Parts: C-alpha cells; sequence; structure tokens
C-alpha cells in the first residue's frame, strides 16, 4: 500500500535524523562556535521526503501550506516565494516598475534611499533597473540608518525607501514611515535578516508597502536557497507574480490576434524566480521552530552582552533600536581605535580560538569594486559607515549555540584583552 | 547503520515508485495527449530523498556530479547551474557586460541581434541590462532564425547574438558562425529547449561563447525549477559564477585584509540551487539518450502519419545538415484551409489533445513590449505568420504510438479525411 510505504519511511527517516542531527556535547578547544548556522531535524527530513515522494517537483502542496502559514506568522495576506533574499529584493524593487502603477511607478533616473552599510543584493535592484541610489550614514551601536539624515536626501526625483533591517535590529520605523508618508514614497523593508523582529509591538515588514526575507542556511529558517516577497496589497501581490513567472499576464495593448493563448501572454519584463516543492517543505518544517529560535537568539544575545561587559573598554557593545523587540541575526562589535590594536588582530585571535566572525558585510558599498562606475549620490558624509567597514565585526548568537559555547567566547575575548589578568 | 536505514529507505521508495510512477495504458477519449511533460522514476525520487537526507541542502555531493556528467554529455568543461532556464539566459547576457572583457564587455545602448519569435527570457535579459534588441524574420517550417537576414542587422552598435534553437531544431549554425566571427561578435546559444541536438554533428550550445538550457517539468531532463549556463571559456565560467554568486570576488578602496568573502566584483544576484534539484536532474541525466532518441522517434512517426493532412497543414522540417532534439511538433495552419487556428485547437482540446502557440508569437507585438527600445531589420513576415497560424504538440517520451496514432487520427476526422 501506498500510504502505508510513506509512514513506513518517515520511520527510517525519523530515526536516521535521530543519529544524523544530534547536536554533539560542546568541547572547548575542538568545538567551534559559528557565527550563523542551520537547526535542522526530522521534521524537515521527513516533509523533504514527503516532496520527493509527491514527484510534484514545482511548487504546489508544501509551498501553498508554507506561504499560508508565514502569512499567519508574519500577519500579511500576501506572501510569494522565489529564489531567494536576493531574487526577493529584485522581485520586490522591480514590481514598482510596473506601468500598471501608473504616475508613481519607479523610472530610470529616479531616486531610491537607502543607506552604504549593508548587503549588495539589497541596493542592487534600484541600479539593475536604471534608479540612482542615494545615501545616508548609519548610526552606531544599532547599525542602522541614521533616520534623521533620510529627509535630507530628498529630492523631485526621490521616489522610494528600500533598507534592511540590518543584523536582525530595526531601523527607526517612525521617522522613516513619517518620511515615506510626508512624500508620498515607496517603502520596502528588506527583512531578510530580521524574521520575526518587531517595531513597536508590530512584526517587522508589515510597515512598508513590500517586504523580503531570506533562507539561506545563515538566517533564522533555511530551504537551502530560497525567500519571500509579501505584502498588504492585492494589486502589488499580482505585479510581483507576474515578474516572477516569465513575466506572463495576470489579475483580471500590444496587437496580438483575438484568442491567443492567455499563458502566452506577457504584461511585464519578467525572470522566472520560483523555487520547488522540495525546498518549500524544509521551509515549512522550519516554520514550526521559528517562535523556538526567535525567542533563544534574544536569549544567547542578552548572556553574550552581560557576560561581555567585561570588554567595554576596549569594544562597544550592540544596542537594539528604541521602542523595537529585534529578532538578533548576529552579535554586532565595533573595536574601539584607541585600543592598541587592529580588527585583523581580533578576527585572527578569535579563528585560531575556533571563533568564527564575519564583518559587517560590504562595509561600505560605495568603496566596493564594483561600485567603481555606478552612478549614485550620497548625502552629508558616511563617516560611521566607514568607521564599520574599519572597525566593526560580528559573532554568532543563533539556536545552535549553547550557554557553553558562548561561556568559551567571553573568556577568549577576556584572554585577548588580558583582562583575565 | 545509517547506511542501513539508507539502504533500507532506498528500498521503500523503490517499491512506492513502482507503484505511483507507472505508466498507466492508453484510453482513446479517456487519456490525454500533453503537449509536453516529465518522466521521472525510481532513481529520481531516490536520489532526492537521498540529498534530503544528507542535510547538506545548498549545492555540494549532487550537484557536482550534476555539472560533471552534463558537462560531459555536451562536451563543455564548464556548467553552472541556477534557478532556471531563464536564469540562465540572464547570466550569460549579464556576464558579457563584465568590465573585465574590457572593450569587448556589452554596454548599454549596444545591440544584441536576435528574433521575435520565441520566449520572452531569451531577449529580456539584453533589455534588462539597458542593450537594444534587434529582430529579424524567421523561416517556416523550421521556426528559426532566417540566418541570409542577420548580416543586414549588423551596425556599430551591435555586439551580440543571441537567438534559441527553437523547439530543438537547430538554427543556421554555419552562418550565424560566419556573421559572428566576421564582426567579432559574441555569440549566446540558448538550449533551454535543445539539449542533445546535434549540428553538422556537434553538440547544440558547444558553438558559441555561452549556452545555456532549461530543467522546468516541460523540458527534455527536470529539477522541477533549474537550469545551468555552460562554456569552454574559463574567463567567462568565473565571471558567470560571480554574478550568480551575490557577485562576489575571485579597485575600490576597502581597508587592507578586508574578509574576501565580502569583497564584491560585479553587480549581481543570487541565483542558486538546492542539492535536492541537482539530485533529480542527476537521475534523469541516466535517461538523457533514452529521451532524445524517443523524441526523434515519435517525431518521424507522427510527421509520417500526418502526411495525410499536407493538403491543410505546413508540416516541420529540421534545419539542414543538423540532427534536432525535438521538444515539440511544430505544424503550421493552412490560411486558406476555411478555418481559423482556434478551431483546430479548440477541436483538438475536446478530443483531449493538447496544444501551445509558438511562445510569444511576436514578441514585438507583445503588450510588455509597448515601450520597450528596439530595432527591426526587414519585415516580421513569418513571425506575423507563426503568431496567427501557428502552434505546437507533444512528441515527448511520455507519449507512444497509440498516443500519436490517436492523434493523427483527429487530425483527420477534423479535415474529413476519414470520408
Ligand atoms: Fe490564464
Amino acid at each position: 500500500s501506498q500510504e502505508e510505504l510513506r509512514q513506513q519511511i518517515a520511520e527510517l527517516v525519523a530515526q536516521y535524523a535521530e543519529t544524523a542531527m544530534a547536536p554533539k556535547p560542546f568541547e572547548a578547544g575542538k568545538s567551534v562556535v559559528p557565527p550563523s548556522g542551520k537547526v535542522i531535524g526530522t521534521k524537515e527530513l521527513q516533509l523533504m521526503v514527503e516532496a520527493s515522494l509527491d514527484g510534484w517537483l514545482t511548487t504546489g502542496r508544501f509551498n501553498d501550506a508554507f506561504e499560508k502559514k508565514l502569512g499567519e506568522y508574519l500577519g500579511v495576506p500576501y506572501v510569494l516565494t522565489t529564489t531567494s533574499g536576493s531574487s526577493a529584493n529584485l522581485l520586490a524593487l522591480t514590481a514598482l516598475t510596473s506601468p500598471k502603477l501608473g504616475v508613481r511607478a519607479l523610472k530610470p533616473g529616479d531616486e531610491v534611499i537607502t543607506v552604504a552599510a549593508g548587503f549588495p543584493t539589497t541596493v542592487n535592484p534600484t541600479i539593475q533597473n536604471g534608479l540612482i541610489p542615494v545615501f545616508v550614514d548609519v548610526d552606531i551601536p544599532t547599525y542602522n540608518v541614521n533616520a534623521s539624515l533620510i529627509e535630507a536626501a530628498v529630492s523631485d526625483k526621490t521616489k522610494a525607501i528600500m533598507i534592511a533591517h540590518t543584523l536582525g535590529n530595526l531601523f527607526d520605523l517612525a521617522e522613516v514611515r513619517r518620511v515615506a508618508d510626508k512624500y508620498n514614497l515607496w517603502l520596502i523593508e528588506d527583512c531578510c535578516d530580521a524574521l520575526g523582529s518587531t517595531y513597536d509591538g508590530k512584526m517587522a515588514g508589515t510597515f512598508g508597502d513590500i517586504g523580503t526575507v531570506s533562507f539561506y542556511p545563515a538566517h533564522h529558517i533555511t530551504m537551502g536557497e530560497g525567500g519571500a516577497v509579501f505584502t498588504q496589497s492585492a494589486e502589488l501581490k499580482s505585479i510581483i507574480e507576474s515578474f516572477r513567472d516569465w513575466g506572463r499576464d495576470c489579475y483580471c495593448l500590444g496587437s496580438l490576434p483575438f484568442g491567443y493563448d492567455h499563458k502566452y501572454t506577457y504584461s511585464h519584463l519578467g525572470y522566472n524566480l520560483k523555487i520547488t516543492d522540495m525546498q518549500a517543505a524544509c521551509g515549512l518544517a522550519q516554520l514550526e521552530r521559528i517562535e523556538e529560535f526567535v525567542e533563544k537568539r534574544k536569549a544567547n544575545f542578552k548572556y553574550l552582552k552581560d557576560a561581555l561587559q567585561s570588554c567595554a573598554d576596549f569594544i562597544e557593545l550592540p544596542e537594539a533600536t528604541e521602542n523595537s523587540d529585534p529578532s538578533w541575526f548576529g552579535f554586532p562589535i565595533t573595536l574601539k581605535e584607541d585600543s592598541g590594536v587592529s580588527r585583523i588582530d581580533l578576527v585572527k585571535f578569535l579563528d585560531e580560538a575556533k571563533v568564527g566572525t564575519r564583518l559587517l558585510f560590504a562595509g561600505n558599498l560605495t568603496r566596493q569594486p564594483y561600485f567603481h562606475d555606478v552612478k549614485y549620490r550620497v548625502v552629508g558624509e558616511l563617516t560611521n559607515t566607514d568607521r564599520i567597514m574599519n572597525q566593526t565585526f560580528w559573532i554568532g548568537i543563533y539556536p545552535g549555540l549553547t550557554h557553553d559555547h558562548l561561556d568559551y567566547v567571553v573568556s577568549k575575548f577576556e584572554e585577548f584583552f588580558g583582562l583575565n589578568f
């Protein structure tokens, strides 16, 4: 019997995942403390096998379940899965170029306000659609836009604001919101690293017109490769979907003959950025643990910050943005310049001690080699942005790290700083 | 033991597949004859479970195997998997905008010669990179570019030729190459529908600088969603890869000893797949030779039998000196037949016979082309004819001679040839 063969395959899988996905006890000196990672188990492997058995391959049963459950978690009616966080950002900004949006459709030459201290694909979509990025400085130790600088970047060409809640910490949604409204600007919330974060009690990604998230292994939940675009607007949802699906027409011009297959009628300049149900299944399992993961990240963050307070004379510790409850992606630290050493020294020392580190992504996008010939504007100076590029880095606090993992990390900072003496 | 649980699961799925993925017998009037489809079995489901079990998720073990085996099948050293045929086309054209190609790099305002009778994503990447598409007419009944018209579309802004081997039939490679070489133009072969096709005995996709293929279900092999970009140039491979991977390197004013993993040499996307997708495709690769021969067989059989309707419809013809791996069976309804394409398509639909039009028909007439900037050299006569009178039906591995026999009888019935 079929339904029988499945339940019995689920068993052999649920028992394989017991050996395979079993966490190993921490062993100082030998065990590593990566900066991020995935935490999967029996459920993940079970659903993926189910999806495999289905033999459907393209999105369906599991993808429907996933989009629905994530929509309920975020509290939004429209969720569309795509190939990655980057693809999500690309689809978000590109959808706003749709001629169906009339006078407020983004056009080549228009401007989009953002920050230079972020991830490349948060800004690439703007440049890839012919628009112009306008940068303003960020704040330390929140590592998010200094919202007070946004207003001065606005001009006649300003058209939207696309920014990411860096490392799960939220950006001043009150000031960004205020500016967007006053000038009727579109707001795209890049929540690729902030799934679960909240501001003023409201879930991140539900303040703007469109929100994006990533499911790469680093992140709160994974599908291996995957991401999602979400919104509260039916119109935008239909536009996004069209751009993701070959640009073919939907919801419900040119000179095609009457009775031309609708399946082959294209209303947008489109890609094909869909995923498989195998990917969707993994993410569905992961969704069951999200609340658990968000809680643990907040726990590890506090524990690590309290314990690392002993080095406060040499490093600046991270601070959540006022009136927010971030779902931390990582733990951002800035080495003080008058400490006597370079970030290279600390990073390398930690590396030898098995403690993983990551710099704050691009550091300063404008200084990245690929920005050599890009057309952009910067309002004010990127002082803090350059400091981040030179002095900042982050370490792990993800669900896979226990108190023993963190205790080891704290002792290494102490050792490196001679505070154990 | 873990090695046991695996082999034990392999068996349980091996018998699950024999029941689920079992081809049911054809039944005139009940069974459908779709235009395309996938043929998967035990191997596919087995590897996908293996990959699921690995728990690696991102590309790895199976993807390495897939890119390797496919590179061996095509006869190229570099194969890079991506999310879809469309993403592959996007990466192929975009990669040629890399400043590392120097004076050879594609710039906004430059032109790319192609045809309007095709799939949107074959041309969109040109428009998305700021370039200008230049169209020329196609030929009937090969449904591929009328190569003789290409030379006249060449101007001082021309930099590349990107066209697909429509429905598996090959385009005049001898002429395209001649023109490409004479003007030092880049050549991108869109083989999304031509995996296995050959021209002058050489595998399609190995004549140009970059080749692309799709793994969507309707296609020669599938991963559910997936595609690949391939080439013989190590330089391009590195560029393609960078654009696919956040645009990271491997200039600017970054501090010394800045993490190379966070140094970005291109304006990038993230168009990678999972090893679950790669596994499925790896299984599929074990059947490609079988699928290519069956499609060629179904094609011959269908064309021969359908010869009885030659007074009303124009039958497909392989391009001279080629051996196409047919994706579908393209047919053009003659205008003086007294009926319209809608009539035949609807009749066929009612009889459970699937049909598809030739994709965009004429891209320049598609609504999204309303304000696009492009040039057309000559007239798109045949292109417009295709948009109005052409359509295709299935000949994929899932179709048996009984499936085809039924299709032929319905065409005859339609035209009153059975009387
Ligand atoms: Fe439709």
